[PDB]
């Protein structure tokens, strides 16, 4: 499914802004804000924390003359569970809380008249949603009857609502449903492949560079059009060319047009190349995540994180821990940043060698098989992003128990037959000689929190340990490697010398210290700070308001080590043999 | 051992000031202020997490007519084992960071000439000083040769070095070495009865009251003093008679001079009797912390602590969790503030019930011995001073162990020997149907973290779980009770609606709704709320630059919940009948 655009022959009805609210079996609305979380929007502390569903409603008119087209209703994403009904009937139904989906409602709608649209959204989660979690019911000597709670064990907030835009959309009766596009480097020129999805068979697509100059054309629902003196797209040198693409039958005539990128991504030995230049990552782990919308999508925070992403010298991020808004990709594509994009496998762990995660019960042949159709969802969704250089199946998993070897060899291989021209990473916090799962991808990200986790606050062990553990990664697998994640919880404000743990000084001195041991290792390919910006979790003795590793607050304004990363980044090339 | 007084017949040298300061084996000195601990004074880092024996050194001059007086060299205190040097010659040696300790060093001087004072100070844990630890080993895959930790289990920090000020002072030869004082009500009169310790036996004792006017006279070493229309020490009274003490012997003279305070303190029923009227605490559970010094003295932020105890209203604390100094309790005196005073024994539990601690190779009979030795210290400085009303044993220890109830009758039968005049608690987190020690004492202490440490978060099961839990305390052993500990984190200037974990919102919400459910209980006869003020801690993941839990900042100023307990004391009466 393509992202909607307007154009000559379709039209794109947005229907964010203000939505009637309610909770399960209560009759009253709220307003409520789309996109957005509902959680913080309220000063209902029973609405902030409520697990079940959840009910929006919204009145739009369909003009008349939008009969004999197709008529496309599409929510960005809901989180986890969703339901959409168009006057009481259901058009589709969705699992999972960061694709989007979408259905045809011609069938359902009244031309020229009021309509009502409904959704549903389910934040329960199960073993097999993922990311997973679990009800629990807690009726016990200190609990009054019916008391439950919804039990997970990823790091962040599970803020639910309709996190991106619902939009409908038009397009003719035979329109383009989908194309691929892969670009190849080849003599002096450069190759844009394509195929065209559609029940239509004439096409004419036509490729234009920055200036509207067509470079190239050709007629035909797949083929290949030959760039001379391309302009690579790269960090550092966002150029895109404008893929037009023109269905021409008898009864219908469809443009769609998209942004694309001229670029080669592989692995060899242990470089990173990016048109055949060895890489290095300079950047962060991210979240969707900001002041009092919580997960929901808003262009000015967006625009906002990737003029910070430029001042401070990054060339790329990973998008920990679930698939981004295709607004952020389309962002990415624009200025020039890498993006290792991340399916939603995260909290498949119990931090306790005791209970385990791949097993009847928890992660099964239910879980792997959503895990299977998110693959497919993400890169169909994204395969034509030239910021999108690499895909990560996991974020710490149990992959030490033999369950989670036969589990990952599965998602790991679809992955790469559904998309070949990307490498493949899983991001490990097991340790290196105890990961069943490494062995299998084509680059390593290891995440350590050294003298934090561990050793608290002893910021000499840092070298000793970090040196000797990357060192037995490349030693055992012979891959590139990424220091995926590292840092520290840092208040705003909070100061020290000697450095403590949550001051600015401690956070800076650590992440000083780990780079500098990256610094003396050739194999190391990049460095990735956990995490951009200071995000929510839920409630515990360990979290002081959520996770304060950011190297910006969440109101988007630099710590102390914003500043040493910006120097220490400015140096650094993002083409670096090292 | 009496507090170094000056009178028309001693002297006293305060040695406090700036010191030579070294650590084990080093021959090159740094300055060091007396009293302080030292950790948080200079930038160096292995300084300030030191674990080993640290050295101060000063010089002073001994005038030629303290020739034929005793001198004594006086160390308020010490973390955790001293020993003394004059001139090179060991004069004592102690065990125990929070007492003082003394020697007679006439035989070591030089009159008239320079003398050097070295003290040896130790901050290395065992388990047979209070409180605990262990120095551990940790020589494995990720630590380097060498690497040692300092393991222990209370929650604050290991702060060392002379925290009470060192003075040199002379008597007599022939001299007052101690004496007893109890206070009983009679008709309507007062009886201040008295025993003196001395090699001498010709005594008056003079007792003035505010005006300096003789309110009664004695001569003898042991004897009654009658007060007509008394006017009795009490929290919102702190009414002080200055006894005087004089030795009138051929060859000696000596004169002591003490401010008491007539009051009486009971136990029946479910009532706290202060001078047989139904007593109410409001208070808190206090540290001797503050920014720089750590623990050591400083009169400015005592002053400042009392002032602050008046402007809320609270009329007690407890010394959690160990003695303070004495001049805490002489002001306490002054401000009629009342004082749980606590010893040492904090940390006796290894949160987990697999490992246990009144066992061979932790707490055994060693601990014991120091810890009865601790409570004959402890009565014989502080017997004296009107404002302590009751002794507790312990915090937090591992009750529930059959090993504690033997250890605990042991000390408990020991304190009720040595001061038969105040009642005794000891401060339990163990379950009230669990503990093996409660039932041995005469008020029951109980802390309470409801929707802080567990259910975080969930204000909501405060009422539910407290009001079930405190029921049972009462039900099971028929005492009063004082809920001695509750409170939660708050950083200053984190605020939220709805309330969460760490903001001072939760912190005033939480206590707002545990003192409701006090107040509907007739047998809770007091609410300390943890802390007075934010203190330093270990470092770890749950401590955000040490315990935020304070009501003040560090420094001395006012939280939010800080006007809700200023308010509601305001209107409570420091005598209630429930
Ligand atoms: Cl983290
Ligand atoms: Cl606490």
């Amino acid at each position: 499914m393509l992202y909607p655009k307007e154009s000559e022959t379709r039209e794109v009805k947005d229907l964010s802004g203000v939505w009637e609210f309610r909770t399960e079996s209560d009759k009253n609305y709220i307003l409520m804000p789309v996109p957005a979380s509902f959680n913080d929007i309220t000063q209902d502390i029973n609405l902030r924390d409520y697990v079940g569903r959840v009910y929006y409603k919204k009145s739009f008119f369909i003009p008349v003359y939008w009969k004999e087209r197709n008529i496309f209703l599409r929510v960005g994403a809901a989180a986890h569970f969703s339901e959409v009904y168009v006057n009481g009937n259901l058009v589709t139904k969705h699992k999972g809380g960061f694709l989007p989906f979408e259905a045809e409602i011609s069938k359902f709608v009244n031309y020229g008249q009021e309509n009502i649209i409904e959704i549903m959204v389910d934040n329960t989660l199960t073993w097999d949603v993922l990311p997973p979690g679990e009800l629990k019911v807690i009726e016990d000597e200190m609990h009054p009857k019916g008391y439950k709670v919804l039990n997970y064990y990823f790091d962040f907030f599970n803020y639910s609502g309709i996190h991106r835009p619902v939009v409908i959309y038009t397009t003719p009766k035979v329109y383009i449903k989908d194309f691929s596009v892969i670009t190849e480097l080849s003599n002096n020129s450069a190759l844009v492949k394509y195929s065209i999805e559609s029940e239509g068979n004439n096409f004419q697509v036509i490729l234009r560079d920055k200036d509207k100059n067509i470079v190239a054309e050709n007629f035909g629902k797949s083929g290949v059009l030959e760039v001379k003196n391309p302009k690579l797209w790269e960090p550092g040198n966002p150029y895109l060319y404008n893929l037009e693409i023109k269905l021409l039958e008898k009864d219908n005539f469809d443009i769609y047009r998209m942004d694309i990128g001229i670029r080669t991504v592989r692995v060899e030995g242990k470089q990173f190349l990016i048109n055949e230049k060895p890489f290095y990552f300079k950047g962060f782990g991210k979240h969707e995540d900001s002041d009092i919308r919580g997960k929901g999508l808003d262009q000015v925070i967006n625009i906002k994180d990737f003029n910070l992403l430029k001042w401070i010298g990054a060339n790329s991020f990973r998008t920990s821990h679930y698939p981004y808004s295709e607004e952020i990709l389309f962002l990415a594509d624009q200025y020039g940043i890498a993006v290792i994009e991340e399916a939603p496998a995260v909290g498949l762990n119990l931090w306790n060698r005791n209970e385990k995660v791949f097993t009847e019960g928890r992660v099964d042949g239910k879980t792997l098989e959503h895990h299977l159709e998110i693959m497919r969802e993400l890169i169909a969704r994204d395969k034509n992003h030239p910021s999108v250089i690499m895909w990560s199946v996991a974020n710490e998993a149990a992959t030490y128990e033999d369950g989670a070897e036969e589990y990952f060899r599965r998602v790991i291989e679809e992955t790469r037959r559904l998309d070949p021209t990307r490498p493949i990473t899983i991001v490990e916090n097991t340790k290196a000689s105890e990961t069943k799962v490494s062995k299998y991808v084509d680059v390593i990200c290891v995440n350590r929190y050294y003298s934090w986790y561990t050793d608290s606050g002893d910021l000499s062990v840092i070298e000793y340990q970090l040196e000797r553990d990357l060192r037995e990664w490349y030693e055992l697998y012979r891959k590139p490697i990424i220091l995926s994640e590292f840092g520290a919880d840092a208040i705003s404000g909070f100061h020290s010398d000697p450095p403590l743990m949550f001051t600015e000084e401690y956070q800076q001195e650590m992440i000083k210290r780990f780079v500098g041991v990256l610094d003396r290792l050739d194999f190391v390919v990049g460095e990735h700070i956990w995490n951009f910006a200071d995000f929510m979790t839920k409630q515990s003795i360990t979290r002081v308001v959520g996770n304060k590793k950011g190297v910006f607050t969440r109101n988007r304004q630099p710590k102390m080590v914003a500043h040493f990363l910006k120097e220490r980044w400015s140096k650094l090339p993002d083409f670096w043999e090292k």
